[PDB]
């Protein structure tokens, strides 16, 4: 599992469940090609997006659909979504955990990269 | 100015100076059209991006060039840039400050919306 | 002022107003002696805590009363308060801004130290 | 495992290993009684601090020794330590994960509480 996404809710102090996540890869023509998608589970984690074979070097965009998450809780948040853009595997294959901590008008995102 | 950007450096405990910022507006065809740009000052702030007249309701994207910032400091960063995407609304407060706190492998962004 | 405190509300996207702040200095016997206190203004800032003369080198604790802040808003919080503990040094920059970003179950704090 | 501590390094994008953690409980006499201690492992996690039986209702303080961590990496950071203070188990037993994200001049801390 080379790419995992974990999302927490800073208002409730709980995992953020059922959060939609769309991943894109920058193509040779400079456009964003859809790469993988899924939704977080009860643990706030999204596993199985891709495989080591498919996850080649490139620039990736992880789009976390925070607006839909907050709206379902009765909240009108600031951001449309949280976007996380990074080059992956340029020094060989690595495992990436993309974490996000959500509040209605703020979010943080962190990458944990292991070899 | 209705839209301001403020950036801090979490490693040095200082304003993040000379950080390039590009603002885009979502067009009818869903593409991003350049709207405004600038570099943060010695105070880490970017003022004068737009005007009350030009800043109409719509979806905007604020792109913070964090990769170049860390590169200039000789520190290996994770993200290509920090992206802040939001809808501007005439209802609530009229002043938007997009704040960002930067670390090499993590960043936080907050919208401070006031009158 | 050599020491300023600035607090933001991550839920409302606004300055955190009327937040009580207590500053302590570490005494010879290792106990915390009250040093200065105040409430954040409508801008979320607390100025005038101390003076250049009084703010000598030493270890200080800045206590931010986050529990009462959330309580007043009818929102259940996790922490009793946010504590910021640091050593004041004559060497580096002389102005200390203790920034804090508050959510009910999470907070971030950053020291912006400048001239 | 009712109380776990997890620490990440925002500069390296990795778990923060060998970080000392001291936990205290507020006594009936208003003083901080030492409750448990340990150090984070290779995963940046600290397990086995206490048991459900020992972890009764009370106000707890989790002190994370961030200064020593940064110093070992050649960095002189701002904070002496990160303190996390909270009431636990006032509505019956819960499981608490205390997370911290470290940068030299900034840190965030989040609580994930489950039943």
């Amino acid at each position: 599992c080379p790419l995992m996404v974990k999302v927490l809710d800073a208002v409730r102090g709980s995992p953020a469940i059922n959060v939609a996540v769309h991943v894109f890869r920058k193509a040779a023509d400079d456009t964003w090609e859809p790469f993988a998608s899924g939704k977080t589970s009860e643990s706030g984690e999204l596993h199985g997006l891709t495989t080591e074979e498919e996850f080649v070097e490139g620039i990736y965009k992880v789009e976390i659909d925070t607006k839909s998450y907050w709206k379902a809780l009765g909240i009108s948040p600031f951001h449309e979504h949280a976007e996380v853009v990074f080059t992956a595997n340029d020094s060989g294959p690595r495992r990436y955990t993309i974490a996000a901590l959500l509040s209605p008008y703020s979010y943080s995102t962190t990458a944990v990269v292991t070899n």
